[PDB]
């Protein structure tokens, strides 16, 4: 087949997709499977004086492979305001609705030169796209699997189980990974009891991402 | 009918559960309505030592409409762990699951004498009591309302949609009530143009907790 797709969400901004995304298209680049990082729609930037965003970061990483990629072969939507893409959009850019099917285009086209294509989406699964799409949609119209990346603070059951909820609603293969903290020992004590349980009781387990990166790198590989 | 109940839920812990029920009781009772609250399982608590758990402040308001409530008539399940009930139930009580059925029969007596019986949950809708229940699965056994309150910081709109796809999935009535603070303008320029966007577009709008006091008496109220 050509490559395969693995869509990065989250429970919330900041819950880690961009670290967690990094560190696994590291890591599958190590083994031999050719992976790209893409960052479709970005909000909050001001590129003309910062060179720190999502895209920025993925640049820099996928340039190991491609020399000749730019920020906008990797980023196509880009907004100055903190806010979800459907308001940056109209704010910014009325003219412009965001083109979905322009994007899965794009983003398919990846399949061709790489193994794995790790699209991170922007701020959670129900983050309005356009007045039609959210981020799952567009993840269910790009065919991808799904990564979706947990916080490790309080609440993170909650978090979690809403999006199981949600994923498991709908016609995709998806995996929750919680992004811990190191001086973070409170979570073996507060949350991992319950994931634990939860996942004696689930065909779809919750897994910690750093301990995950080969099943991960195996999920986002495996079948058709 | 005997009284009505409202069970409240929020996206997060600290979201404003406590406070904002406080609120809506304190409205309630100033427009006749008279209303008890409820704290069934607090987590966190230690009342040996403390005396301001939501228990407590629910006590102290409570008192005003009978001096002969004590905290044990208002909350059942108190546990010293920081943790999901579920959890702190077993390592603190391991012999004595949670037992939902006392605790549907505990509130509805509160309907005698009460027109409003508001019912504190603990943690989200999906927060684990028994190996079988969660907090949205007890408020569907008490047959309650719902009043799901949502912070009103970057990402509720994700937060808010993941309630409101879980709650349109079982049938009870529901409000989602976004609890702003005055201090947060950065409210009405980021997250609010969506709020309004979705509400032209939904039959159950999202509303602003402060706004609309009057309008949740009379859901809480409204019908059987
Ligand atoms: C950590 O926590 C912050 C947010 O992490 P990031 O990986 O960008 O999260 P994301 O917003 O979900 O993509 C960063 O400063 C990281 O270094
Ligand atoms: C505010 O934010 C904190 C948490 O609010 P609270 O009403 O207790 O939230 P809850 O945990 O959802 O019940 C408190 O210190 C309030 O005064
Ligand atoms: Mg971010
Ligand atoms: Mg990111
Ligand atoms: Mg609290
Ligand atoms: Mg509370």
């Amino acid at each position: 087949f050509q490559g395969h797709m693995l869509f990065i969400s989250a429970t919330n901004t900041n819950a880690g997709k961009t670290t967690c995304a990094r560190l696994l298209a590291q890591y599958c680049n190590a083994c031999g499977v050719k992976t790209i990082l893409l960052k479709p729609i970005e909000t909050g930037v001001n590129d003309a004086i910062n060179h720190s965003s999502d895209a920025h970061l993925f640049l820099q990483d996928n340039r190991l492979l491609d020399r000749s990629l730019t920020l906008k072969d990797i980023s196509f939507y880009r907004y100055h305001k903190v806010s979800a893409p459907l308001i940056a959009q109209q704010e910014e850019d009325p003219n412009a609705p965001i083109d979905t099917d322009n994007l899965t285009q794009r983003l398919h086209n990846f399949t061709k030169t790489y193994d794995l294509v790790i699209v991170e989406g922007a701020g959670g699964l129900c983050v309005p796209i356009t007045l039609e799409e959210n981020m799952l949609d567009f993840a269910l119209k790009l065919k991808a699997k799904m990564l979706l990346i947990s916080h490790d603070n309080l609440g993170l059951i909650n978090d979690c189980l809403l999006n199981d909820f949600l994923l498991k609603s709908h016609q995709l293969d998806y995996k929750i990974a919680i992004n811990l903290k190191g001086n973070n020992t409170a979570f073996h004590s507060i949350s991992l009891p319950y994931i634990e349980l939860f996942n004696t009781r689930s065909n779809n387990p919750i897994v910690i991402f750093q301990q995950s990166l080969k099943v991960l790198m195996s999920f986002a590989l495996k079948g058709s």
